């Protein structure tokens, strides 16, 4: 099987485990990943990442397509969920997925409302792949969930979008850590 | 546009929505900001920070320059209203304002009777600017609404007068944070 | 018998407790009491003030004269001792004792090194009074353990002196609160 | 005289003990500072502060402008310098400095080389301040020794460079505290 992915501490990743999504630069590298909204849309909540280097985020957890597979590896599709602390005003799911073509910008932005499992067809937009990079960790949205489906393939980047930086569909992806949020 | 201000739990600021405004360091830091009174002065009322750093004291709402934004974001100015818990006394307003200068002290205080909206060189004492820390938020005071004035321009720091701890011009702005009330 | 005296939660003192000895004034008040020394003396350690509001400074206790005595009540000579939560360099107590007068400045300032109980001439440099002020507590130094000595009778002030906040008897006393240490 | 500065233990800084330098905010905030070196420069090493908040770094120690006085006080010139634990690549010294201003990014970075004693315009660039912050303590660069001279004056805050957090000059100091090495 592929590698396993390992968190900041070096140990393997493992599936249902919270892990905040943290910048692997040091110097100018932001703080974690979390949840935003739009001006023109309060749910679902958007991906962002926050500026502060104090602020990890909001947890994610990742799940498995086989969830006999307690270990998260490279190269392989995974959903991807915020674990918010406390309830949340959206009804939507905060299920990490590629979000519909964005005119305004050019950009497939990364939003949520995705459903864990299910693999195929209906939940092709919720299955990332983590893959290794010379800085850190990438995110890369390549499902192989659907063989007949007709998909984007691309590394996941950051992009400011009206005051936030966001994560997009980019030739080249951002490097993150994982750090365990016990 | 410029980045959100997020409340404790990361979500944006919204415009008109009430929060806390509470110290970024507890402890000895305090707690939230209030309206107060002054030993010769009952009205207008005076900004003013609770000890406790259990009390998140009395909340605010933030409007924008223009009323069709609904996100607060950092480096904009904004006028800050005091939600009214209050008794039935002052006619002043509960919007934040840089006061006249103190003779007494040598301190530019923020106290209420501000007004909201009409910018300009009219409303130039009621417009403060939220502006990222390095713990939290601090405000600053330093407006752009009317281009030919003269202006003092100074992140908002805390200072003892009349027995308690208010707010005023500084060198290094206080910290704060902000909570959904 | 005299008013107890009460703590920030509105509980009598109780002897052998450990209180931070905390400014009354909230606003430009400064922190709480702590250790210093001087440049031409490093034992025994002063007693000093915090410059910063966020420093409570070492938890003091309170032994009465009579050790049977659990209350620490106003106008009653008591015992002041610092309790550090490490040791110390220092052979001396942490015992606060009024000092010899200092011809450098004309003031009688609070040091350490002082001694715990066996009230008397021996002792008295080491016997303090808490006092109601408008403001708060305030320390007054006039003990009545020896009835035939000659003694100051005084309050306690705070006084700058080599850019450290020290305690001296003054006219009109610093005011104090006692905060819970534990 | 100025008040002294104080170790995590509430100690007054002696002039020549060691010292590590650990960020106030912890976390996200960092831990001690260290000599590092750039990808494509060896020497001088530069300051850089750890990320792991368990790192404490390496110790500096003070040097006062006389020599005839021990106590690090805030407010006050003073010579920063790492203890030397590096390699033997070096002949440049552990002493920080201030940098020449670097077209690639706009900062003025903290680096070493710098000079100890001798106050005066040949070593501006190497006395520093500590100051009060908000918490724990702050640097400044803003030498008085040479009132003839025209000087930047700044605090010192930190910012990514090279892979890598360095000091620089800027607008807001970075906090950080004192622990006995």
């Amino acid at each position: 099987k592929n590698e396993p992915v390992l968190d900041t501490d070096g140990d393997e990743l493992r599936a249902g485990e919270q892990y905040y999504v943290v910048s692997a630069i040091w110097g100018g590298g932001g703080g974690g990943l979390a949840l935003g909204r739009l001006t023109n849309q309060q749910c679902p909540e958007i991906v962002v990442q926050r500026r502060s280097d104090l602020d990890n985020g909001i947890p994610v957890v990742f799940y498995n397509l086989d969830s006999n597979d307690d270990t998260v590896r490279v190269s392989t599709d995974l959903n991807v969920e915020f674990v918010p602390i406390r309830d949340r005003l959206c009804l939507t799911s905060t299920v990490w997925k590629v979000d519909n073509y964005d005119t305004s910008t050019g950009k497939w932005w990364v939003t949520t409302d995705g459903v864990i499992g299910n693999p195929g067809p209906h939940t092709l937009q919720s299955w990332f792949k983590i893959e290794s990079g010379n800085l850190g960790y990438k995110f890369n949205f390549c499902p192989s969930v659907c063989e007949s489906c007709i998909t984007l393939c691309s590394d996941i980047g950051r992009y400011g979008n009206d005051g936030q930086m966001r994560l997009a569909l980019a030739e080249s992806g951002w490097p993150f850590v994982f750090k365990k949020a016990s």
